[PDB]
């Protein structure tokens, strides 16, 4: 939680209207250092002091993390009003919109690279005993060189059955979500289970329906989704094995 002077920040265009408030693109120029682009998250106007505390405890959480695939926290503005959270800028926005606007324009190996980055960052999070519970493509950001970073610090079709039937949230149920993200990525942003209702998804998962391979999806990658969707949460691979599996595919591209 490093303290940033508001005068080192210029606020440019809006780039979203989040839960808590708006997100702006801006410029950060600290003394003696090269200017970088940043994302500036604000709290909705009129926020209460308890809403401020909640907001600033979100930042304390993101400041614990230092991983190439987790969104970097640059600092906070707390000495002046309004409060702001400064994070690193991701030029290409959320992964789901990004694939949807670039349908077919990335090779299989580039998509496995992004899936590998997401896994590495999920592994880091699991290793520090944080459960995300909202892992979806819309919560993954993409920078200018296609590096994917986990942000967002119940969506039924992304959630493991034991998190849709008994409120048990573990890294193992994050892995189920990761599988869904894999399907979203390989289909260039198709909606999981399409127009099925939330309850149709629940009933179909319970009778062992699983998503089919995306078009032109390697069998090996669809097998890894299927492993992520094992009914028993302990038969699912852990993020360590998912990273190692995808590293071996990137290296043995025949695997694909």
């Amino acid at each position: 939680a490093k303290e940033i002077d508001v005068s080192f920040v210029k606020i440019e265009e809006v780039i979203g209207a989040g839960e808590f408030g708006e997100v702006y693109k801006g410029r950060l120029k600290l003394p003696g250092k090269r200017e970088i682009y940043v994302a500036i998250k604000t709290l909705k106007a009129g926020y209460s002091e308890k809403q401020r505390r909640d907001f600033l405890s979100e930042a304390s959480i993101m400041g614990q993390f230092d991983h190439p695939n987790i969104i970097r926290l640059e600092g906070v503005v707390t000495k002046s009003r309004p409060v702001m959270i400064i994070t690193e800028f991701m030029e290409n926005g959320a992964l789901d919109s990004f694939l949807r606007q670039n349908d077919g324009q990335f090779t299989v190996i580039q998509l496995v690279g992004m899936l590998r980055g997401i896994a590495a960052g999920m592994k880091y999070l699991a290793e520090m005993n944080y459960v995300h519970r909202d892992l979806a493509a819309r919560n993954i950001l993409v920078n200018s060189n296609l590096v994917c970073k986990v942000s967002d610090f119940i969506p039924v079709r992304w959630t493991a059955p034991e998190a849709i039937a008994y409120r048990k949230f573990t890294s193992a149920s994050d892995v189920w979500s990761y599988g869904i993200v894999m399907w979203e990525v390989m289909s260039f942003g198709e909606r999981p289970y399409w127009d099925m209702s939330n309850q149709d998804v629940i009933n179909a998962i319970e009778q062992d329906y699983r998503l089919p391979p995306p078009m032109d999806c390697p069998a090996a990658l669809h097998q890894l989704m299927l492993d992520c969707w094992q009914k028993d949460r302990n038969s699912r691979p852990r993020f360590a094995e998912i990273v190692n599996t995808l590293d071996k595919m990137i290296r043995n591209p025949a695997s694909l």
